[PDB]
């Protein structure tokens, strides 16, 4: 289940937070924008640039330390609260965590792993409201 699934991932991490994130930009180009710098790179450059590699494991280094934290997924509101206080997410709506988290659970399903996609999914939806409740437009 899930919570196996932060394992799963924990035992791979920089290669899971790296190939997620590509599919998220992949499926979602307009979400560069908020990555100018990633701009006009194919994905093995991108796992070439120091800071997508460092910066997308740290992003999942907080994600799955949110969801190990979480109770059936859902998030304490301590980790909602400071994913909106942080002023790295300043210009963002839950719009931009939806996509992310669309791009985790089709990832998840193209994959050969019993990961369980459906527990993710209310993971995702469950960040989102969190993070409204929390302030986020
Ligand atoms: C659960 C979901 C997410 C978590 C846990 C998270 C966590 C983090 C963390 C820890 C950093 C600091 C990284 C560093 O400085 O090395 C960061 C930076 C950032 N995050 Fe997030 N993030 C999430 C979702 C998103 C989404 C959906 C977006 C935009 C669509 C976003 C945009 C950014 C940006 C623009 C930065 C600063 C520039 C960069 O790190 O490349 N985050 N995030
Ligand atoms: O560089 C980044 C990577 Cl690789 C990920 Cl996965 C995320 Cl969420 C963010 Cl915000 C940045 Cl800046």
């Amino acid at each position: 289940g899930f919570k196996q699934d932060i394992a799963t991932l924990r035992g791979d991490l920089r290669t899971y937070a790296q190939d997620i994130f590509l599919a998220f930009l992949n499926k979602y180009p307009d979400e560069k924008r908020n990555f100018k710098n990633y701009v006009g790179k194919s994905d093995q450059e991108l796992k070439s640039m120091a800071k997508f590699g460092d910066h997308t494991e740290k992003v999942f280094n907080l994600m799955m330390e949110v969801a190990d934290r979480a109770t059936d997924c859902v998030p304490l509101a301590s980790d909602a609260s400071t994913l909106v206080q942080m002023k790295q997410h300043s210009g963002l709506t839950t719009g931009n965590f939806e996509k992310l988290f669309v791009a985790l659970v089709e990832y998840m399903r193209a994959s050969g792993q019993s990961f369980d996609s459906q527990s993710w999914d209310r993971f995702g939806k469950n960040l989102v409201s969190a993070l409204s409740s929390a302030g986020m437009k």
